[PDB]
């Protein structure tokens, strides 16, 4: 039988509305479950308004066999196909006829097809229109009715699941999925019935009842509920907490919501120290795209419910605690869950509200701590601590002692030899340091000197046990603090001192190489050199412009080390062969070499005097970089090269346009020949050049005039590679590339009209050709701006030149029945007058880029209609742009209700 379902799944496949346009259901007139299947399988063939109407045929033999059989299998299976169909079948079948009593009385009270009853009911309820407001009340009226007497309220969901058989799991998942939808597309209309209201209560008791379901899935189910719930009621009145309407109809259960969020609330990111399943505290060491959701949706619901009910929520949680505290539910599993959800809804609150809690709260929790002695007690506790103080920069910054306390505390913790206790303490001070700035340079209440100085002070030895990466944390924490230092003449000193230990060890690395550049292939001598450069980049990226003071400080040194390392590894790969890139030392080297190029790069990116970049840094480098890159193997070329270059670029424009010749001199030729031959090989490397020649084009255009035509010419083939390209987001760049390209040649006479003489036909016939050949729909409004502003410049009579070469001829006239005959060319069914017709109208939409890009869609899609192909994808970006809208919207939303993003989340800094 699959050999028969695989056939009628392809021949579907081909333009079911058209090749088949519903009539084998005449044969189930012992049969009709082979129907059902045959349609259950047609079901996902279908991906508006597809003959639809005739899915009545279905419904009426559906509706037939449904009032008429007691074949079991035959009704699960009609019931599987209604199920599916339910999309499309018209409502005045499914909301006029007997269906809903039919099939709530008949089969959802009996087991064997409860299951699929009610997710027909669910189906049923996922319709969304104001008609049949009355069938809907009875159906939900009803089905409440009905699993009333099939699960009664007083049942323990949470065991009846945990031992329940695999179809009551089903049943109670349907269950939950089925109050969620129709509560969320219905709750207004049973709200406005006065009597029913004690039916939606059995309807709230049941969510909270399966909200204890443990099983992930079914609390999803229950959290998405409780989270459109929460929302919809903050949305009735979120200025205050008389109680509204449906606030006051929820309000006498809404405080068991609470209890169970705070009861479950999920793992945060933030937490890297979590109990394992052996009973013992350790490190994370992996991730699930379930939790990052699940905890974003259980911030939602909980901040909503917060914003409710501010005190409910301190009483709920203080509680909690206090209960913890006392020992009557000590637990490692309740504490953290407790602690995750305190610093969950961190921000939201109020002011006063929050240090009132706060103050509790930390109380509590150090009486935990100074009352448990097990260390895993201690790491537990001090991990749950520290996520609390991370989340809150907002109490920190009123208190200077207890933020003081916190930080000394964390350092002892940086200390403390647990698996994962020393890199939440780094991660919580970057946190810290990073929200709090000022606090640690302006000089606080009643003490002598800034912060900052107790830590440079004793850098060293708070730095005494911690491993590599939260040494570069640490940096960047300190980088943070001293970066709030507005005064230069401290912030210089500042850094010099920040900078110090590991200014010691490069001055002591290059007094040794000097002495002999042997020790440069000590793979000790390169690890620290990479580790003393990781530090620099991140300390870099923490203080921005100002690190020019100590970059200064050694930037010829490692520029010379750059160079070193270069001939080092360029002559282990000559002697020895490309796979000496491999060997641990080389990666090292290259590692060193990475590091440079990016510190250089990050520096840049952050500068704000091009004048001084441009004179003193830059022509090194050049000296440095690019005749290695030029030299070496694609084995052993460093695409950060092109990064530097791409960003160095950017930020000083017209200062290195005079040496943009060199640089394509070396690059652009040796690199462009990685990016082509195959297309995985290089991706990095391939990205990277792409942003240089964008930058380039945007910022230092007149280098292309400079640079030889021979090379020019790689230029324009590269970018018609790139628009050619079939990977989006490549293809997307070289057409803008290629946009900015034509606005900039179009500004200088003779370079215009040279280019124009030697490309524009070129450029014209691929892009036309890209566009008809629909491979990368996706930008379609981009290739209509471009073949718009190509139709301007040549109908405006900018293009002086006669583009034929040959004939005395219009330019406008030949570029009319050139591309004329290219369509035709493309497509050689097109009839003559069509294409006529097309292009005269093409050519007048030509200032209108709206209109040009409907023309040519229309032209396309009618091609399409043609062919019988499918048109859904040359929508693309319409439907993309939806999305992009939608998502936009709910990020406006979301901004609107405080707390729902971190305070290390909302750009949105306040001062201090
Ligand atoms: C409790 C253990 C402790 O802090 N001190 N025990 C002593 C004191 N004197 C002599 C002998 N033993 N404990 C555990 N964790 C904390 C704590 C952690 C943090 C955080 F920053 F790491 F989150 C901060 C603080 C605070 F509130 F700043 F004190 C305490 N305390």
């Amino acid at each position: 039988i699959g050999k028969l379902n695989m056939i009628l799944v392809q021949i579907l496949k081909q333009e079911w509305p058209k090749h088949w346009p519903i009539s084998d259901i005449v044969g189930a007139s012992s049969l009709c479950q082979n129907n059902m299947v045959i349609l259950k399988l047609l079901s996902e063939e279908v991906f508006k308004d597809s003959m639809c109407n005739e899915f009545s045929q279905i419904f009426q033999l559906c509706q037939f066999v449904m009032e008429n059989s007691q074949n079991a299998p035959l009704v699960h299976a009609t019931l599987e196909t209604l199920l599916r169909f339910l999309n499309w079948i018209p409502l005045g079948y499914i909301f006029e006829t007997k269906l809903i009593s039919t099939l709530i009385y008949k089969f959802l009270n009996v087991p064997m097809f409860r299951n699929v009853s009610l997710k027909c009911l669910t189906e049923i309820a996922g319709v969304s229109v104001s008609q049949y407001e009355e069938q809907f009340v009875t159906l939900f009226t009803l089905t409440m009715m009905q699993l009333k007497q099939m699960l009664p309220l007083n049942t323990n969901i949470r065991l009846a699941y945990s031992n329940g058989k695999d179809d009551e799991q089903n049943f109670i998942q349907n269950l939950s999925l089925f109050l969620c939808t129709f509560l969320k597309e219905h709750d207004q209309l049973i709200e406005k019935r006065l009597n029913l209201r004690e039916t939606l209560m059995e309807a709230l008791h049941y969510m909270l009842l399966v909200s204890e379901v443990e099983e992930t899935e079914i609390f999803k189910i229950c959290l998405e509920y409780w989270n459109h719930l929460a929302a919809e009621l903050y949305r009735e009145s979120p200025f205050s907490t008389d109680v509204p309407p449906r606030r006051q109809l929820y309000l006498p259960m809404l405080f068991k919501v609470r209890l169970l969020m705070v009861s479950r609330m999920a793992k945060p990111e933030e937490v890297l120290v979590v109990e394992n399943d052996q009973g013992e505290v350790v490190r994370e060491f992996m991730k699930d795209t379930d939790s990052i959701n699940l905890y974003k949706n259980m911030r939602e619901t909980l901040v909503y419910l917060t914003h409710l009910d501010y005190v409910d929520t301190e009483r709920i949680m203080t509680e909690k605690l206090h209960n913890q505290v006392n020992g009557t539910e000590w637990s490692w599993k309740n504490l953290n869950t407790l602690c995750w959800a305190i610093g969950s809804i961190s921000g939201a609150m109020h002011e006063e509200d929050e240090k009132r809690f706060l103050v509790t709260v930390i109380k509590d929790l150090l009486g935990l701590c100074e009352q448990k002695r097990g260390k895993d007690n201690k790491a537990i506790i001090a991990s749950n601590i520290m996520y609390i103080v991370g989340q809150y920069p907002r109490f920190l910054r009123a208190h200077w002692k207890f933020l003081k306390t916190v930080v000394n505390k964390l350092f002892e913790f940086m200390h403390e030899t647990h698996d994962g206790v020393q890199d939440m303490a780094c991660d919580t001070f970057i946190k810290i340091a990073q929200k709090c700035r000022r606090h640690f340079v302006q000089v606080q209440v009643g003490e002598v000197m800034p912060f900052i100085d107790e830590i440079l002070n004793n850098i060293n030895t708070i730095i005494c046990d911690l491993q590599p990466q939260q040494v570069h944390t640490f940096y960047e924490a300190v980088g943070y603090m001293i970066g709030a230092q507005t005064d230069q003449t401290v912030q210089e000193h500042l850094i010099e001192k920040y900078m110090l230990l590991p200014n010691q060890v490069w001055d002591s690395i290059i007094q040794q190489a000097t002495k002999n550049v042997d020790i440069l292939k000590d793979p000790e001598t390169v690890k620290q050199l990479g580790s003393i450069l990781k530090t620099n980049v991140r300390a870099c990226k923490a203080v921005g412009h100002p690190f020019v003071i100590q970059l200064g400080r050694i930037y010829l040194d490692m520029l010379n080390v750059y160079k070193c390392l270069s001939e080092n590894i360029s002559a282990a790969i000559q002697a020895n062969g490309e796979m000496v890139t491999k060997q641990p030392l080389i990666r090292s080297m290259r590692t060193v070499k990475r590091e440079t190029l990016k510190l250089i790069s990050g520096w840049v990116s952050r500068s704000n005097d091009p004048q001084m970049v441009a004179e003193n840094f830059v022509p090194p480098l050049l000296d440095a970089v690019l005749i290695d890159y030029q030299r070496n193997v694609p084995a052993a070329r460093e695409p950060e090269v092109l990064s530097t270059m791409a960003i160095i670029v950017n930020k000083l424009g017209g200062h290195i346009t005079a040496e943009i010749p060199q640089i394509f001199d070396a690059v652009f030729e040796c690199t462009l020949n990685m990016i082509n031959k195959d297309f995985e090989e290089y991706p990095e490397h391939r990205t990277n050049f792409f942003l240089l020649l964008q930058a380039v084009n945007s910022h230092c255009f007149p280098a292309f005039l400079a640079i030889p035509p021979t090379q020019f010419k790689l230029v324009l083939d590269s970018i018609i590679w790139a628009f050619k390209h079939t990977m989006r987001n490549v293809a997307d760049t070289g057409l803008q590339i290629l946009f900015t390209l034509l606005q900039n040649v179009a500004q200088e006479e003779a370079a215009a009209q040279s280019f124009y003489q030697t490309y524009f036909c070129d450029i014209l016939q691929h892009i036309f050709s890209v566009v008809t050949d629909t491979s990368h729909t996706a930008g379609l409004t981009m290739h209509a701006s471009i073949l718009a502003y190509m139709f301007n410049l040549v109908e405006e009579g900018k293009i002086s030149t006669s583009l034929n070469p040959g004939n005395p001829v219009n330019n406008q006239i030949f570029l009319q029945e050139y591309v004329a005959n290219l369509l035709k060319s493309a497509f050689p069914h097109l009839q003559d007058a069509q294409v006529k017709l097309f292009v005269t109208g093409l050519f007048s939409l030509n200032q209108d880029i709206p209109a040009f890009k409907e023309h040519l869609r229309d032209f396309l899609v009618q091609i399409k209609e043609f062919a019988g192909e499918d048109t859904s994808d040359l929508f693309l970006e319409e439907r993309e742009i939806a999305l992009r809208q939608a998502d936009e919207e709910k990020h406006k939303r979301q901004m609107s209700v405080p707390g729902i993003f971190n305070p290390h989340e909302i750009p949105e800094e306040m001062c201090d």
